């Protein structure tokens, strides 16, 4: 089983038919979707048939969330819903260029700080992987520590909140990690923020994951063996919210179905691309054949077959 | 009466704790988010209200405005004229708010577009002629074919167009001017405006009886066409916290003080003491009227006269 811990939001998505003081964008679209980066994570999980847990902290308004989650195989029953606060909310407008203007509330995110890892192990027994992922802050490192604590395998995700992040905040959430997921922004800021090498970072890891927008992404290992998966590539691109964690989902999914780095990655991929050609984060569908059919393409017929075998 | 024309919204407004100017893919953490009754004509028309004036709302908004009416109708808005779409959702603004009160906003429409299937002559049937239309920022041919309308059957108006100036052509904003009885901008919209339009600053006071253009913290200007000038200084700010609405505050101030028959300065006076209370709140109709609190600020900016003159009118 994997536990996603990491936000739980609305998300309020605008098209603006533009170009990205005192300004104001004339949008044209405005839709509301779930959100966050764990509910986003632990949703495609569970889409692809895995075993997953949500870990994060929503407002009362959370029920038809849960509904939504439970009806695809998550299992929330480790979400803390607040007395008090409001689910988070992401607002977020986006231009032509797919580039992107947004603001994000953390309401009951903050409360996430309160979870304890060792509930969640007691009741489902120790995950396969904690994915830390955008979190309240201190509930970031405390989840850390805990995992390496209980002796749980996590994955470093800590995308959106580099920039909030302290370097000494990021260095400690490093450590151990099988995984580190960024961007190659990111992955700069980290470097940069914690004074870090490159070779620095790789002695603390089992693997580094760096997404590259269009140019795909790298997979590598601490002894520089290097994976590069290009995009499936976008026939119909519409908000590049949620492809990041697209991409983590369908590639944790595949390696908990013994998908090689490789394979995983193209499973991954294809993700992705179905969730930049959707608005929401979570409105993307699933399709056997469609799948096949794009992952043959970009992969080539024996990469296909051997992904959809898993599925 | 006076007839508000524009825009009805809710307004989604943040605060972030930094400095837009310090900052593809922007990302600002923000600490408050609240929601709020909104939209140019919303406000103007709540203000009115509050100030005792006689004022009906005209716009389009969407099937959830029932509570909003309510809100407004309790401070004494005419809602009648309110248009409600079959399908469409009022519109929404959401906004992000900085430090220096630098803004970072984005509008959806919504059923603001249906605004243009307004006709005044149902209002005027209905409640009699306006003494003063405001054509403010709307669905963009609901400005031109409210503007036309008030020519028509003789209705004075405002030309109040600040938000959707940026969204207009120097064509459709030439036809919106002329014939007002006010101009309503700000200082940089009223440099916008002479742009777009390349109309001269004298060629734009030959077409209408007066130029209001607000001045951020330096207060208003009230320019006659024969360059007669009044400058009213800012009532100053003691918790400056967001400035949405603070335009739309103003207008009204000011509009209710001509109503009441104010002359252009005390008039101006009043409107930027509304126009410091919507400062100081964080909705653009959360703010409270204190007749004391008034009284006391005015003669404090203004001077003890200038005050009881005011506060006697209302
Ligand atoms: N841009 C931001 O600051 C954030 C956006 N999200 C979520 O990230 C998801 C996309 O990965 C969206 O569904 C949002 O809800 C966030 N989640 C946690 N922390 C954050 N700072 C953000
Ligand atoms: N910004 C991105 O990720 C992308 C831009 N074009 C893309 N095409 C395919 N996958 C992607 N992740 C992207
Ligand atoms: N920034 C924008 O583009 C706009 C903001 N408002 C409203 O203007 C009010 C403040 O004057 C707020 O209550 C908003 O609902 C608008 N109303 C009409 N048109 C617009 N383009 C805007
Ligand atoms: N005191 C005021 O009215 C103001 C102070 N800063 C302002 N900025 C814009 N408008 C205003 N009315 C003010
Ligand atoms: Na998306
Ligand atoms: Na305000």
């Amino acid at each position: 089983t994997i536990a996603v811990t990491g936000s739980i939001a609305t998300d309020h998505l605008m098209r603006f038919p533009g170009r990205f003081v005192s300004l104001s964008f004339l949008v044209d679209d405005l839709v509301m979707h779930r959100g966050g980066v764990a509910g986003n994570m632990a949703f495609a999980i569970g889409v692809l048939g895995g075993e997953v847990a949500l870990v994060g902290a929503a407002g009362a308004d959370f029920a038809d969330y849960r509904d939504w989650l439970k009806a695809r195989g998550v299992n929330c029953d480790h979400v803390l819903i607040s007395e008090t606060a409001h689910t988070a909310r992401f607002t977020c407008t986006t231009d032509v260029d797919m580039a992107q203007i947004a603001s994000f509330y953390p309401g009951a995110m903050s409360e996430a700080r309160n979870i304890k890892l060792a509930d969640v192990v007691s009741a489902i027994g120790k995950p396969e992987l904690v994915i830390i992922g955008a979190n309240d802050p201190e509930a970031m490192f405390l989840h850390t520590e805990e995992c390496r604590k209980l002796g749980l395998a996590f994955a470093a995700d800590p995308s959106q909140q580099l920039a909030r992040l302290s370097g000494e905040e990021i260095r400690r959430l490093v450590n151990g990690a099988a995984y580190l997921f960024t961007n190659d922004y990111e992955w700069d800021l980290l470097l940069s923020k914690t004074g870090w090498s490159e070779a620095d970072v790789m002695a603390q890891i089992d693997l580094r994951v760096t997404t590259l927008g269009p140019k795909g992404v790298d997979l590598v290992e601490p002894d520089g063996t290097t994976i590069h998966v290009g995009v499936v590539p976008e026939t119909s691109q519409t908000d590049p919210t949620g492809v990041g964690d697209a991409f983590r989902a369908g590639f944790l999914t595949g390696r908990s179905a013994g998908l090689g780095l490789e394979r995983s990655a193209q499973l991954g991929s294809l993700v992705a691309v179905l969730v930049l050609e959707s608005t929401g984060t979570q409105e993307w569908q699933w399709d056997y054949e469609a799948a096949a059919s794009r992952l043959a393409g970009a992969y080539g017929e024996h990469a296909a077959a051997e992904i959809v075998a898993v599925l």
